[PDB]
Formats: C-alpha cells, structure tokens, sequence
C-alpha cells in the first residue's frame, strides 16, 4: 500500500477481450465496468490507474512475479486459483453459456450436447477448465476470445464457450450468431491480489462494500453503529 | 412552492430536537442526527441554506399548516389521521413502540393490555400517546418534550414510557437504570411532511429520497447494461 503510493500508480492486469467488463473502444481506449472500478481503487488510493492489457490466461503468473498489482479481469473465484492467489468479495454473478451459429440446426443446451463437437475456448478460462472434462469434446483452445468467435464464424468450430454476460455482448455485434444454452454454471467474480499483500485486499474489499452502500445506507451506519 | 423557497435563500426545517437520533442537542449545544443530515441534503440540492426550527412536536403540524416552516423532517410516523391534514413523502425509516421500564423495579410489561391500571408518560401527539390512549385502564400522563416523559419514569412518578424503538434503545443507552421490557408493539414508517398544495416540492423531495436509496454499484451496472 505504502508502496504503490511511492510509486505513484496501481497497475491492474486485465484481457480487454471481455465486453462489458474490459474491452476496446471505437477509439482504441480499453474501457468496461471493471476498468471503471479499477479507476475507483486508484483514485481511492490517491494515485494514478495503470493498466496492462495481456493474454487471461498469463494475469496470474504475472501477479506471483509481481509484474502488476492486481488483477480486474472478470475472473471467476475459483477453490483452485485460491491455491495460489487472494480474492476479494465477489462483485458479479454469472455462468457458462454456449454459442453458435445462426444458420445451423445445431442447438446444445448441455455439455453433453458438444460430445463429437469442436469447441473453440479461452485457454484458461472456467469455459476451458469444463468442456476440458468430457473426451469426447474437440476443444480448440485460443488466447484471446477474438479469435475464439472468428473460429466459430467461419464455422471451423461448432460452438463457443463462454461467461453468460460476455456472450451476450459479443452476440449483439454478431447478428451470425445465437446463444442457444441457459446458464450451465453458478460463478462470481473476483479481484485477485497476492496473498501477502493483505492491506492492499483489506482495502479493496473495503471500497468494493462502499460501492454496495447506497448514501442512506451510509447515513444509517453513521446513527446506528 | 420550489420558486419561493429559492427566492427567500433558506429552507425551514421544523422538527423537535428530543429524539436520538434523528434529532437531537450535543455535548456542544449542536443539534444533529440522523434527520438534521437528511435536511442538509434537502437544503443544499435546492442551492439554499438551511433552518432548523426546534419546537414541541405536538406543534409541528399547526406550524406548518401557518406556514412558519417548509417541511417537518422529525422522526413523523405516515398515518391516515395525519394525511387529513398533510401531506406525506414516500417512508424512509422503519420503526414500532416499545415499553421503557426502571430496571430495578420487576415490573416488566409485554403488552398495552400489561399497562392497564399503570401510570404510562408519553410526548403528547406521537403515535405512541394515540395508541396508550385508546385503552380506558391506562393511566396516561402527557409531556411536550420526551426529556420531561423520562425524568418522570426516573422518579418513580410513572411506572414505564411508551416510544418508538430505535429513540428508546437511544436513551436507555446513557440510563443504565432503565430498560426495554417489550418487544416492538407497532409497525411504522416515517416520512418527510409537506403542505398538500405544494405538491413541487413533495415530488422533489421523493427523488431526492429515490436516489439517496441508490447505490454506486447500481449506478454503475445501469451504465455497463443498458
Ligand atoms: N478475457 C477475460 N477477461 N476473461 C475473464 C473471464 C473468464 C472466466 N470468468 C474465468 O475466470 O476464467
Ligand atoms: N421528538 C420527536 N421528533 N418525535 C417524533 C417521534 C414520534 C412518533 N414517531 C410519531 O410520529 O408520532
């Protein structure tokens, strides 16, 4: 905490691939929901908001190396990332979805459904960490979720596996494409931080509960505790 | 009203500063709390100063029916007998009567129905003074202030005071010789009063109350999901 007030700026890795959370703008600036809270955290702290935008699948390795600070990047709290990293409290809700083509016949509600399918990933995700559990799935594995959807458009893959939220946006600029499953997961989101850094965590978990507290709920804290 | 308001320079507040803690005197002579704050919030999104008015609350209705104040922001429970007259903003606090008893007497009444044939102090006008009252057994005793309603408790002059429930945790907090000895009896909401005619400043009032009850997060998820 000292520390990154001597240095002036809290970096924040995060995969901009991930509409409504971090993604490109019409005019090349990464923006979304978890840019603005990571802008909050920054400005909370009293200095200046760097971001770095990498591959998902690398944000943990480069948070143990200490490469950034923090990662905001719609990660799904997880007992196995627990292993190597902290969270937050989680700050979403969402779950697995499946996308395909618009002008096929092929509509899988399960992922039994994708058995002898080809299914395009982001490598590391929750999407890849599932179907990676039935054999009989081809998974085609991508870094960044761009390239999943020019696999599936083009139709070498038969489907797309991805967070809920994230598949509806991509749905909306690609008319060629429908989600055709409901919700095959229950998955919250989290902000990730090196275990020993346990002020920087405190804090943050400290401005995410501020966010949650409307000014009434703060009026009534300061009466009635 | 708005345009009158903003002409003179100052809100007028009424409100009767003996109930903790939505209105109540400091260590410092101040008087502050809970609906003080709310009547900032008021005052300032309407670009003017604010005035509170201190009185008896049993008042507060006349005085703002002679138009001596704008609004009542005091702890006022929303009621039908009250609506008569004024009018009311949308709730913003939930709350229900409780029985305040000495501690070291054994007197621990439940009940109104435990109260028939005790002296019971009330603040004259509240909602707990209406519901005492409609029990003909009940010997009630009536006070302006809720200060004076104590000291007689405290005396032994009366055997218990009827309030609602978060101004009774607040004064039996700093009179460890007292006690609640009921569960909540009631079940009440307080709003912002108003005069019915000035029904700009009742629609500003509610969403201004509307949007202190919304969330950054919430604003912030509107923005990324629209
Ligand atoms: N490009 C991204 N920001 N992806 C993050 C979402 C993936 C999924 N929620 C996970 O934690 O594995
Ligand atoms: N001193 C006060 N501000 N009293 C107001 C509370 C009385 C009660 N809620 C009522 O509306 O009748």
């Amino acid at each position: 905490i000292d520390e990154i007030k001597s240095r002036g700026y809290l970096l924040v890795g995060l995969s901009a691939d991930f509409p409504p959370f971090e993604f490109v703008d019409e005019n090349g600036n990464i923006v979304g929901f978890d840019v603005d809270l990571a802008k909050e955290i920054a400005r909370r702290l009293g200095v200046e908001l760097k971001i770095v935008d990498m591959t998902f699948d690398g944000l943990i390795p480069s948070l143990l190396t200490k490469k950034i600070d923090v990662i905001i990047s719609g990660m799904t709290i997880t007992e196995e990332r627990k292993k190597v990293v902290a969270f937050s409290d989680p700050y979403f809700d969402a779950g697995q979805v499946i996308v395909v083509r618009k002008d096929s016949d092929f509509r899988p509600k399960t992922y039994e459904d994708l058995v002898g399918k080809t299914v395009a990933v982001q490598i590391g995700t929750t999407g890849d960490i599932e179907v990676s559990k039935y054999d009989g799935i081809k998974v085609v594995r991508f870094d960044k979720f761009t390239d999943a959807f020019l696999e599936l458009k083009r139709g070498r893959a038969d489907a797309v596996v991805l967070d809920s939220a994230t598949a509806r946006a991509f749905v909306a600029k690609n008319p060629d494409l429908v989600i055709s499953s409901g919700v095959l997961s229950s998955e919250q989101y989290g902000i990730a931080v090196r275990k020993e850094d346990t002020d920087l965590l405190e804090f943050i978990n400290s401005v995410l509960r501020e966010l949650k507290k409307s000014p009434y709920d703060v009026l009534i804290e300061k009466w009635f505790s």
